[PDB]
């Protein structure tokens, strides 16, 4: 592929509405798309307060990392919270869900491989 | 699921002759990961990695201070809230010339190893 480095401050991205059936007060920035990939993807995603991506599955891993504020994750059997310096590793078809319990926004990097898209 | 607090996984010091002052913690390690590797790197004030490459592209969002950079030729210095995608086989490196510690998150895929 092509040479070179992106360096970019990651709120130059818009942040994107998301809005499917298991997902609503949240927001995306894909800041290492398909575009550009070559294997996997970097997308940094904003949980609203309220903010819910519904208990899913997934046949991909997930890699997150928590910038901002404290999250509750969603498991199979109960939630749990962390917050801002936590990373999380979903591993493939394990349920999972986030949801924002707090009156401020939270962040997260979340990394897939790029056969799931960004 | 594994949900962690990343500064409690214990870091592991670098000192060589191409890296000095800097601590690697694997967050999501080879024994986990189908296809790529979290890394948390803390560059200690005068901290360096120099310029190396590799066959396998990074991905970088910095967490804390001002990260300078190093590119084939020259250098950038950036700050918390940038990510870097570095492509494969391009040159980079990384110091710290401020008086605080620096930390970003690297991932790379699992070839590159942990
Ligand atoms: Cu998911
Ligand atoms: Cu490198």
């Amino acid at each position: 592929g092509p040479s070179g480095m992106i360096l970019k401050r990651a709120y130059d991205v818009t942040p994107q509405k998301i809005s499917t059936d298991k997902v609503r007060g949240v927001r995306k920035r894909v800041l290492i798309g398909l575009k550009d990939a070559p294997n996997f993807v970097m997308r940094l995603f904003t949980v609203e307060p309220g903010g819910l991506i519904d208990r899913h599955s997934a046949p991909w891993e997930a890699e997150i990392f928590v910038l901002k504020g404290k999250l509750t994750v969603l498991k199979e059997q109960g939630e749990e919270t962390v917050e801002e310096g936590f990373y999380i590793f979903v591993e493939p078809n394990e349920i999972h869900g986030f949801r924002n319990d707090t009156d401020s926004e939270v962040e997260f990097l979340c990394l897939i491989p790029k056969e799931g898209g960004e």
